[PDB]
């Protein structure tokens, strides 16, 4: 049997979505939910095409994607030296850009699209918040800087942003209660 008819094509790893919904009767890792995971590139469009759009999330809930074994936590172990490259989005562009971004996010990591470097990744977390909605794609140190600039400029020119716009990346340690490289 030739495999290319019948089998699905499989990702190079296997990644887990994350729902996070607020709730102050709760605390915040309690309102974090995984959904579930996937490891090939048809049970990823299964699962994308079933859940609804991010601009269509009540504001307040996140959507999270990372690597089986990473949890959406800075206190993970391959999350307290890292950091995020952040994007910030206004209120309109939530109904322009907000769903392509997500999309293309999930697809540079899924893909792999950082070269040598996609090992350093370690997910992306779109928030859905009234004063602006945010996505971010985490990174696992962030004192090496031909890692963590390599991804910066890939991402920067997937989302099509020209050079007038600029991006930052911070460090969790020093986000958790400035930017250390910006492309």
């Amino acid at each position: 049997a030739n495999p290319e008819h019948y089998i699905k094509h499989p990702l190079q790893n296997r990644w887990a979505l994350w729902f996070f919904k607020n709730d102050k009767s709760k605390t915040w890792q309690a309102n974090l939910r995984l959904i579930s995971k996937f490891d090939t590139v048809e049970d990823f469009w299964a699962l994308y095409n079933h859940i609804q759009l991010s601009s269509n999330l009540m504001p307040g809930c996140d959507y999270s994607l990372f690597k089986d074994g990473i949890e959406p936590m800075w206190e993970d172990e391959k999350n307290k030296r890292g950091g995020r490259w952040l994007i910030t989005l206004n209120k309109q562009q939530r109904r322009s850009d907000l769903d392509r971004f997500w999309l293309e996010t999930l697809l540079c990591l899924i893909g792999e699209s950082f070269d040598d470097y996609s090992d350093d990744v370690c997910g992306a977390v779109v928030n859905v918040r009234a004063k602006g909605d945010k996505i971010a794609i985490w990174t696992t140190e962030c004192e090496n800087r031909d890692a963590v600039t390599h991804i910066g400029r890939v991402y920067k020119e997937r989302l099509g942003l020209p050079p007038k716009i600029v991006i930052g990346y911070q460090s969790h340690a020093d986000t958790a209660t400035k930017n250390r490289f910006v492309v």
